[PDB]
């Protein structure tokens, strides 16, 4: 029993960090093979990049100094290319998520891993991360199997506190640029799919008093969900659903209209797996791994 | 800026996770150096569970009867000791992933991350605290026993914790890595019931200065309170009492927002009073009493 916000084993991304440093600018590099990926403000990009030579470039694995033999630019980050392979480079593959996946952040500071927590690409395509300076650099990413899947890399804070990035091909995760100029996170909206993730959870740990006899249409839920704030739930999102529908009992639209009288009416003075909000960062896949214990 | 509920990078504790089978049952154990360190159970059945002489159940036990396996390694067991519930596989492999280690025992109110792992295979690695009731509220399937709860303070893990078990109301008990008990738990499966839960008042207090420092101050009131008020108020809320000690620890944050702990308390009793009223802290419409003082200077 028991339901906690949950991030993957780090150690395979912890062994990839290193500390990236530029002129002023001390940030974090993931190494690769013989690559260290990092974000290109480290340094007009390509004007500036063409000025510096690879000795510019100081790239330390910890106490040991790696000797930078080249450099290029793909989007937003910076590729060095090292004399040395890391040999403790994981099975690996550069995915790009979606709004509402969730991944690890592995924070780092120096090149050195400090933290690791759970969380998701908000549809406005933020993240809620918890960044202090030096922070850039630092890497998103889920395990399949034994393979990283590298998702996100860690780049700038907006002026609401909420965190800004790309994935390892430098291509942003929203309208964002690397920029110094006035930049706005939109008005962000609530992970429908995975609050109905949750809501399985919760059943699933025995929290049953949301449950209602009701049952919705997929169009009247959207309709409510549109007026909270809510993304709209597809017909995918459903039978992403099915293997907790299964598992529990409660068809999708059944638990569509408990999650509707949710937002009607509020949790008055109750909670759901200790929250007193409808939780958003628990993906169908994520509920189904905790509550099974896939392991890494 | 923000503020998240944050566990420790579990890499170090990874590479010291192992399987360990004895009989029937299977579960995790902790390999530092050339000793595997596991829950006592690990050498029960069903029918020795409820009444257990842990003495001479392992007394009749031999090396060879604990098989341990390091990934797709299977190490031998050399010798094996018990030191109060946890048991002691001595090893002829030194583990060469050992990190810089320590064990220590923590108090309630403390946090520490946890590895959670199934069949000696680290699945998750998830921020929690030792409940004043000497609970973990963990997250916790069969198989995860032997899992452990640790923090790490620059190169060195302080090992903290070990699951034993799940109390009926699904609550974690489980002992320090010398294998005492936190609480008044014993390793059978006797009826248990974990005593009524209360806040972490130091840690409340703790998590509305990281939320000052945030830029949060809706909650902030112009009034004082003595701590004898304080408490009085905060008992009938089941709030942890508060020690001077808890004042002096919550000073350096006192001081980063200009906002005296006693000041700091007559808000913590305004919200017990009202609620939130359709506001949040730190995007939590409940008061967080996971991050201790310590974690809220660290993280900001
Ligand atoms: C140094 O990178 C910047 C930044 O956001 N950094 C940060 C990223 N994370 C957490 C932070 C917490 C506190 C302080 C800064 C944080 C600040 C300057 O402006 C910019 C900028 F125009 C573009 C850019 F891609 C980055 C940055
Ligand atoms: C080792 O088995 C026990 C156990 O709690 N295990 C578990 C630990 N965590 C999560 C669990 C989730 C679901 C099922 C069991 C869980 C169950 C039987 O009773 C006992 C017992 F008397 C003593 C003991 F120290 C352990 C155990």
């Amino acid at each position: 029993s028991g339901f906690r916000k949950m991030a993957f084993p780090s150690g395979k991304v912890e062994g990839c960090m290193v500390q990236v440093t530029c002129g002023t600018t001390t940030l974090n590099g993931l190494w690769l093979d013989d690559v260290v990926y990092c974000p290109r403000h480290v340094i007009n990009y390509e004007d500036l990049l063409i000025r510096k030579s690879n000795h510019n470039f100081l790239v330390q694995a910890g106490n040991v100094q790696l000797r930078v033999i080249g450099h290029s630019m793909q989007n937003c980050v910076l590729k060095l290319k090292v004399d040395t392979a890391n040999p403790k480079t994981p099975k690996y593959k550069f995915v790009r998520i979606q709004p509402g996946q969730t991944f690890s952040v592995l924070a780092c500071y120096n090149g050195s891993p400090s933290g690791v927590y759970q969380c998701a690409m908000r549809p406005n395509f933020t993240i809620k991360g918890s960044f202090l300076n030096g922070s850039c650099g630092s890497v998103g990413f889920n395990i399949d199997y034994d393979c990283v899947s590298f998702c996100y890399m860690h780049h700038m804070e907006l002026p609401t506190g909420v965190h800004a990035g790309t994935d390892l091909e430098g291509n942003f995760y929203g309208p964002f640029v690397d920029r110094q100029t006035a930049q706005a996170a939109g008005t962000d909206t609530t992970i429908t799919v995975n609050v109905l993730a949750w809501l399985y959870a919760a059943v699933i740990n025995g929290d049953r008093w949301f449950l209602n006899r009701f049952t919705t249409t997929l169009n009247d839920f959207n309709l409510v969900a549109m007026k909270y704030n809510y993304e709209p739930l597809t017909q995918d999102h459903v039978d992403i659903l099915g293997p907790l529908s299964a598992q529990t009992g409660i068809a999708v639209l059944d638990m569509c209209a408990s999650l509707k009288e949710l937002l009607q009416n509020g949790m008055n003075g109750r909670t759901i797996l200790g929250s007193a909000l409808l939780e958003d960062e628990f993906t169908p896949f994520d509920v189904v791994r905790q509550c099974s214990g896939v392991t890494f």
